[PDB]
């Protein structure tokens, strides 16, 4: 019934699915961040 309606599993892989899509846009909000940094530079 209520197995945990949490199986934290589920929960845990959305979570999990959620850090691996941090860390890939980590570097490259970083990347993209040196990049518009370097990029824009005004004028």
């Amino acid at each position: 019934p209520e197995s945990p309606k949490g199986p934290d599993i589920l929960v845990v892989l959305l979570s999990v699915m959620g850090a691996i899509l941090l860390i890939g846009l980590a570097p490259l909000l970083i990347w993209a961040l040196l990049i518009t940094i370097h990029d824009r530079k005004e004028f």
